[PDB]
């Protein structure tokens, strides 16, 4: 059942994820709702719709408000650098 991948994407070519997040939490979670064209996430195709998010850049987002998890992706995202997100797969 529990498939948990981590993955590295250089945001040198994207100036954004190109995600929108749904949900919240060991009920619940934060989901992957959809995937954007022209989006860094889009283009290395490992994650998808339905995926939880668990991680990104060592802040753990398993307990986490969708409203906190939305800031601080846009705060990851603005400054430069490798993005790296662990999800689980549906
Ligand atoms: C569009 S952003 O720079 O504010 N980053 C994001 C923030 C929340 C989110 F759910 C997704 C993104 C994104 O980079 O796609």
């Amino acid at each position: 059942s529990l498939n948990i991948i981590t993955v590295t994407l250089n945001m040198e070519k994207y100036n954004f994820l190109g995600i929108s997040i749904v949900g919240q939490s060991g009920d619940g979670g934060i989901y992957i709702g959809s995937i954007m064209k022209g989006g860094a996430v889009a283009a290395d195709g490992r994650i998808e719709p339905g995926d939880m998010l668990l991680q990104v850049n060592e802040i753990n987002f398993e307990n986490m408000s969708n409203d906190d998890a939305v800031r601080v992706l846009r705060e990851i995202v603005h400054k430069p650098g490798p993005i790296t997100l662990t999800v689980a797969k549906s």
